């Protein structure tokens, strides 16, 4: 059952948002090669618990071990804050920034009982043509994503509107061939982590009609290589490419409008409306 927002429900969540998309605007300076994941992990538990007196959701509630999520490079998501790097077998489980590396902050505040979810990349140092591509097409897969987004839109043109740009980028650029990641999905949010409904971002036909009122994530990740991903076993949580590629993913939390949506996690450096009028 998807939940329609009251007005009062909607200016929480908007806090909620803000104080998300704050986390990501505050850690920025902070983030730099050499740097470990514990320390933004610190950073931002200080910032959120001290400054914004608010909640990180994914340690009260989702027993995750830490605040935040850093994924790095081959990560596709639920990278683990560590004070080193550690191997998953032969697979490197990286903590510490180095020069050309790729970094998803993945932010979820809860503030007076209502969330916000939002992550984005950052490119430390020198980084390829390659990882700058990926990081670059997986914001334009989210971007084109939320100008589809209005009352009376089917869900399923979400994921569509993703896989076509991911085709029509590997037509055009058969150098930087991209994949979508199958096995994770945006989600209804509001005083609920995991609410209804699932948004996939491949191509789908879900019949579920768009309602102002309604809040949900759009969170595209894109590989370099192919879609599968693994899950380590030992830390229960990291998730890697299953081929060693890297991955990029961006993460808003939008609110249904009259006449298309508002982005409630957008960030003072994004040149995107905080409303888009997508009728
Ligand atoms: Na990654
Ligand atoms: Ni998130
Ligand atoms: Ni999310």
């Amino acid at each position: 059952s998807i939940k329609i927002k009251n007005a009062v429900e909607i200016e929480k969540m908007r806090v909620a948002g803000r104080l998300a998309a704050e986390v990501l605007e505050m850690i920025e300076p902070h983030v730099k090669a050499g740097v470990t994941t514990e320390e933004l992990d610190q950073i931002c538990h200080k910032y959120i618990t001290e400054v914004q007196g608010a909640i990180p959701a994914p340690l009260n509630y989702h027993g995750f071990p830490k605040s935040i999520c850093t994924s790095i490079n081959h990560i596709v998501c639920h990278g683990i804050p560590a004070s080193e790097d550690t191997y998953f077998g032969q697979i490197q489980r990286p903590a510490v920034l180095r020069d050309g590396d790729i970094l998803n902050i993945d932010i979820t505040v809860i503030k007076d009982g209502y969330h916000g979810d939002t992550s984005k990349m950052f490119l430390i140092g020198d980084v390829s043509i390659e990882d700058k591509r990926l990081c670059h097409v997986a914001q334009e897969c989210l971007y084109l994503a939320l100008k589809q987004v209005k009352p009376g839109v089917q869900l399923g043109e979400i994921g569509t509107t993703i896989e076509k740009h991911i085709k029509t980028n590997n037509k055009n650029n058969p150098r930087f061939k991209f994949s979508i990641v199958r096995d994770y999905c945006g989600h209804g949010i509001g005083a609920e982590f995991h609410e209804e409904p699932q948004v996939v971002h491949y191509k789908n036909s879900d019949r579920t009609v768009l309602r102002e009122g309604m809040i949900f994530t759009i969170e595209p990740m894109i590989n370099a290589g192919k879609f599968g991903c693994r899950l380590d076993d030992e830390d229960s949580w990291t998730v890697y490419t299953a081929d060693g590629k890297k991955s990029a993913q961006w993460e808003h939390t939008i609110l249904v409008t009259a006449t298309g949506c508002e982005i409630l996690t957008l960030r003072s450096e994004e040149s995107l409306p905080r409303i888009l009028n997508n009728a």
